């Protein structure tokens, strides 16, 4: 069980996603990988507190060395900037280590 919070700062040609992964399960997490797809053509241009990989619309986010341990109930935060054009919709589905997440 996982839950993602998707925070957004928005401007004319770019945006920031400030993300929270919530370990809503009863088991601790040691190393995590978050996957999602962009719905609007967005492209990652900068990442922090993680390693972000994109191919086409698909994005993979891997933990940094200092934030891979999420206790049961705890959170981890990462962020990235991206470019966008036209529209900038949020992703509608996320998966953490294969597990489909809810969205706050």
């Amino acid at each position: 069980g996982c839950q993602v919070l998707w925070g957004v700062n928005q401007w004319n040609t770019g945006f920031t996603a400030n993300v929270t992964v919530q370990n809503t399960s009863s088991a601790p997490v040691q190393g995590w990988t978050l996957t999602f797809s962009f719905p609007s053509g967005q492209q990652v241009t900068q990442a922090w507190s993680s390693t972000v990989t994109q191919s086409g619309s698909a994005v993979t986010v891997q933990n940094a060395p200092w934030n891979g341990s999420i206790p049961a109930g705890g959170t981890a935060q990462f962020g990235f900037n991206g470019s966008w054009t036209g529209t900038n919709a949020a992703p509608t589905a996320f998966s953490l280590n294969g597990t489909p997440c809810t969205v706050g």
